[PDB]
C-alpha cells in the first residue's frame, strides 16, 4: 500500500558521471564505454553565449582543450566531435561501470528520473514528468548542466534527457542524448520563454486509478460521459485534450478496478467542477499529473483492495 | 531553480541488496562485509506470523536452510543468529561493494531515503519521514520486507531503517539495523495500529526557510510570537508542539536568513489561521513537512557525495 513519487535506483547512472572542463567552464558529462557526452556550451566563454557559432568555436579547440575527470583522475581525450547540441569526447580508456543502455527520445507527458550532479558528483535523485510544453520543473543549481534523465527497464538504462539550461520562469530545458532539444529552445542567451502548458490528463486519470487500487473511491459517481463531453469541460480547466488512444492506454487499469475509463472521466469532470471540498486523494489536495499509467501499474499492487 | 523533494543517490545501497530465501519465504537482505541482515520473520509462513516463537523456530533451522542470492550468485551461509527482530547471516564472501557505513537510530520527524526492493532487486527510491507516530508513509508491496532506509554523509552511509510490516491504515513499520522496532509495534499478528499522527512543525518551519532562501517570502511579516502562544495555535491545527530544542536546531537557517525562529513562527501562525489565499510557496498549495533543516541546507547548498 501507499503511493510515492519514486525515482529509479540511480546507481547504474552514478557510475557514468564525470566532470568536463574547457577554459574556465566546468559541467557534468556522461561516460559510456570510451565516450563522454556533455552540453556543447562547455566551450563557450561569457560573451560567446550571447550569439555563439559552435562550429566556429569548436574548430578552434583540440583534444587537449578538454579536461575530463572521473573523480580526481584525468581521462585523456583522444578525439572529439559535435552532434547537434552535444559534444562527444572519445577518451583513452573505457568505463567498466557502463550499464546496458540505449538512447531514447521521450514524448511530453512521460516521466523519468533525474540524477542531479555537480562537478561530476551526484547530489540527489528525483522523479519528474516532461511537461506538455517540453520543459521540466526540476531542481537544478548553477553547474548542474550535463546531469541526465533516465528510466530503467530490468537492467537496461534508457537515457532520455541531458540538462542544458534554466528558463525565466525557473523551469528547465534540455536535449535527448542525440543532442536535440525538447521544445523550441536553443543553447544561447536570448528572450526564450516556456510556452503555454497544460495538465497531463492521461496521468491524472492514471493517478485516480491508483487511488482506487489502494482502496479509496470517494470521488467516484454514478455518471458516465462522452469523450467529447469530457473534453469540453476538461479543456476549460487547461487540461490536455484526451484522445481514444489515451482511453485505450487506461484499459489495463480499468480492467483491474472494474471502473470504465469514461466513468472515471465522469469522476474527474465532477472533481474539476466541484473541487475536492477539503478532502484528499492519496494524501494530496490537488490532482497530480506526474504519474503515467505505466508508473501506476509498476508501483501499485496487481490486486485492488476492494 | 526549483525545489524538489529528492532522495540520496542510491548506488551505495543498491550494491548491498541481496535476496534471502527460507523455504517458501523470500525477502530482501542487506549485505555488508561478510554479514547479511534481514527480518527474522523470514523463517516464518502465513500461519507462522499469527503467534511466532522465533526462538524455537530458529532452532529448527541450520545454515543450509537459508539461500542467499546476490545477483546471479549464491552466497554460502556459514553462520546465523538472531539480534532482536533481525537475522544475522554470516556468508563466506565479504561484499566487495561494502561502502563506509554506520547504523543509526533515527528520531521522529527525521527523514531518510528508502530503496524499495523485491527479490533482492532494487525497484525504486523515494524520500520519506519517520512520522511523529513512529510509522512511515511508504510505498511497499508484498516481498518488500528487508528494504532499507538510509542517509548519506559525504561518503558514509548511515542505515536507519529496515522494513518489516504494513499496518491496517496502509502505513508502514520497521526496525533500526539493530533489529529494534520504531514505535511499539511487533513483528507478529496483533490488533496493533498506528496512533494519531501530527504535522512535523520543525520540518514545516525548515521548509519555510527554504522558501525564503529561494526568494519566496510573501508570507513573512513584521511581528513575532512567544513559544507558548505559537504552540497554543499550532496544536489547534494538529501540529507537533515546538520545543526550545527545535528552535535551536533551526539556528543555522535562522542565521542564514536573518529571520528569528519565533518571527518565522508568527508567519506560520498567520498561514494556519488565514490560509494562503490562493498563493503558493515553492509552488505548493500546502505546507510541506517532510524536509528537515538538514535536507534544506543540503539542497540549497550544492552538497554532493
Amino acid at each position: 500500500s501507499g503511493f510515492r513519487k519514486m525515482a529509479f535506483p540511480s546507481g547504474k547512472v552514478e557510475g557514468c558521471m564525470v566532470q568536463v572542463t574547457c577554459g574556465t567552464t566546468t559541467l557534468n558529462g556522461l561516460w559510456l564505454d570510451d565516450t563522454v557526452y556533455c552540453p556543447r556550451h562547455v566551450i563557450c566563454t561569457a560573451e560567446d553565449m550571447l550569439n555563439p557559432n559552435y562550429e566556429d568555436l569548436l574548430i578552434r579547440k583540440s583534444n587537449h582543450s578538454f579536461l575530463v575527470q572521473a573523480g580526481n583522475v584525468q581521462l585523456r581525450v583522444i578525439g572529439h566531435s559535435m552532434q547537434n547540441c552535444l559534444l562527444r569526447l572519445k577518451v583513452d580508456t573505457s568505463n567498466p561501470k557502463t550499464p546496458k543502455y540505449k538512447f531514447v527520445r521521450i514524448q511530453p507527458g512521460q516521466t523519468f528520473s533525474v540524477l542531479a550532479c555537480y562537478n561530476g558528483s551526484p547530489s540527489g535523485v528525483y522523479q519528474c514528468a516532461m511537461r506538455p510544453n517540453h520543459t521540466i520543473k526540476g531542481s537544478f543549481l548553477n553547474g548542474s548542466c550535463g546531469s541526465v534523465g533516465f528510466n530503467i527497464d530490468y537492467d537496461c538504462v534508457s537515457f532520455c534527457y541531458m540538462h542544458h539550461m534554466e528558463l525565466p520562469t525557473g523551469v528547465h530545458a534540455g536535449t535527448d542524448l542525440e543532442g536535440k532539444f525538447y521544445g523550441p529552445f536553443v543553447d544561447r542567451q536570448t528572450a526564450q520563454a516556456a510556452g503555454t502548458d497544460t495538465t497531463i490528463t492521461l496521468n491524472v486519470l492514471a493517478w485516480l486509478y491508483a487511488a482506487v487500487i489502494n482502496g479509496d473511491r470517494w470521488f467516484l459517481n454514478r455518471f458516465t460521459t462522452t469523450l467529447n463531453d469530457f473534453n469540453l469541460v476538461a479543456m476549460k480547466y487547461n487540461y490536455e485534450p484526451l484522445t481514444q488512444d489515451h482511453v485505450d492506454i487506461l484499459g489495463p487499469l480499468s480492467a483491474q478496478t472494474g471502473i470504465a475509463v469514461l466513468d472515471m472521466c465522469a469522476a474527474l469532470k465532477e472533481l474539476l467542477q466541484n473541487g475536492m471540498n477539503g478532502r484528499t486523494i492519496l494524501g494530496s489536495t490537488i490532482l497530480e499529473d506526474e504519474f503515467t499509467p505505466f508508473d501506476v501499474v509498476r508501483q501499485c499492487s496487481g490486486v485492488t483492495f476492494q
